[PDB]
């Protein structure tokens, strides 16, 4: 592939899945590569609501934004109790 | 900090995308606690040709986490294909 950087990606994948399994595999060539760029902020906050109704309860949200992409996303929602 | 309107403004997207979501009826009422978790890397996906022992061809998909700002590399999985 003449990707030297890919390739010795490829091998560390192999040598770290034949440290876990014992595969024993033996890393042949390199025939797929993509390259995922991920940027952003995972946000972490505790946040104080008001239930219907009346109720005041705490829950710990997360989010993940994107920095150069308008993009952002909940990915959890519970209560801190 | 909890006081800054950039963060607030986050929290309350959170609040409204649980009532969009699930419709829970909740009213943002305080941001008391915040976290900022920078995540800056590349997800690499790739086919792999190994050979076992076997021994025989196969084929496997790889993840592998890497930052770029920081020296660290992680398998995030390796799945056979058929
Ligand atoms: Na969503």
């Amino acid at each position: 592939e003449n990707d030297l950087e890919a390739i010795e990606l490829a091998r560390f994948a192999v040598a770290e899945h034949n440290s876990k399994t014992n595969a024993m595999l033996e890393f042949e060539r390199l025939v797929k590569v993509r390259h995922q760029v991920v940027a952003g902020t995972m946000h972490h906050f505790t946040v104080q609501v008001k239930e219907a109704g009346g109720g005041k309860k705490l829950y710990e949200a997360k989010v993940w934004e994107k920095v150069w992409e308008n993009f952002k996303q909940l990915q959890s929602f519970q209560p801190v109790g």
